[PDB]
């Protein structure tokens, strides 16, 4: 089997991107957040405080007649941003862009943090690093992409996320039509839980390329690239005005800038990220101090490849029984 949905920034600056999602018989369609940085499939459901929906699309378990309660399952979750959730679980059919997975737990919300509540466009997250992050206690459960593994044609998925524009997730196949050149694999660890992998080293602009090991996660659920102080200073002191704000939370840079690219290295093969993607706007409405697309990672204990790098890319997830990653230009 295989799957192919549409994958479609929720804004004006791709702060994240939601792909249909069918979930239950007959089928609730909800626009999820898929992550390759966590593990849980959960959505804002009927069981959801009601003071903390606020525009989201929401799963109804008791209108599905394949819905089954997981008796005594609970769920918990934080993320990185400090937002969280948690609820109860149920089973039920999950399709993906046509690929079904039957049984699959569904993380119903009975909790969600502000900043969930004050996304109208997210109606939950799913999960797609590796099923030993997955929080359901006290029964572990598998990612959607671990429970139709076997049913794929390959074990692999891939994300071709657009630059202000849709893109695509597939399951179970390489749309060698996707991508330019070749595929460069790199090996994953996955002793974190994550798709982690190390970086061959970088470039700003024009810059000669730096060959320096840089450990990180692809992480589709992450709008920004978190890479070492070292390697954020040296972009940032390309852009005439730039600097680090404490009181903003990060590098801006005038608006009125032109930003350089940013290379970075997998294996002997090198991705270029534009410059106009490394440009989030102004840190408020009418400001001209515009938010940088490369931050500092080093208050999060952990480099990160987020959409800003990852959109640069066609990237495969191989979960084969030894996972690896891909990634090509396009």
């Amino acid at each position: 089997s295989t799957g192919s949905a549409t994958t479609t920034p929720i804004d004006s600056l791709d702060d994240a991107y939601i792909t249909p999602v069918q979930i239950g018989t007959p089928a609730q369609t909800l626009n999820l957040d898929f992550d390759t940085g966590s593990s849980d499939l959960w959505v804002f459901s009927s069981e959801t405080t009601a003071s903390e929906v606020d525009g989201q699309t929401i799963y109804t378990p008791s209108k599905s007649t394949t819905a089954k309660l997981l008796s005594g399952a609970t769920w918990s979750i934080s993320y990185g941003d400090g937002s969280s959730s948690s609820g109860d679980v149920y089973t039920d059919t999950v399709s993906v862009g046509g690929l079904t997975v039957t049984g699959q737990a569904v993380e119903s919300a009975k909790k969600v943090s502000s900043s969930f509540t004050e996304d109208s466009t997210i109606d939950g997250l799913l999960g797609l690093a590796f099923s030993t992050l997955n929080t359901v206690s006290p029964t572990q459960q598998k990612t959607f992409f671990d429970n139709a593994k076997a049913s794929l044609d390959s074990p692999v998925f891939t994300a071709d996320l657009g630059y202000h524009a849709p893109g695509t997730y597939n399951f179970g196949f390489i749309d060698t039509t996707a991508y330019t050149g070749s595929i460069t694999y790199t090996a994953v660890s996955t002793k974190q839980g994550f798709w982690e992998w190390t970086s061959t080293g970088y470039a700003v602009g024009s810059g000669t390329f730096k060959s320096t090991s840089i450990d990180g996660i692809a992480d589709t659920g992450t709008t920004l690239l978190y890479l070492p102080a070292t390697v954020v200073s040296a972009y940032w002191a390309q852009v005439s005005g730039a600097k680090s704000s404490s009181s903003v939370g990060g590098y801006v840079f005038p608006c009125s800038a032109t930003l350089p690219s940013f290379t970075f290295g997998v294996g002997s093969a090198r991705i270029v990220i534009p410059g106009d993607y490394i440009d989030f706007g102004p840190i408020s409405t009418g400001s001209s101090s515009c938010f940088g697309g490369i931050q500092s990672s080093a208050g999060i204990g952990i480099n990160i490849f987020g959409d800003v790098a990852l959109k640069a890319a066609f990237v495969v997830f191989n979960g084969a029984t030894t996972p690896t990653l891909g990634f090509a230009s396009k």
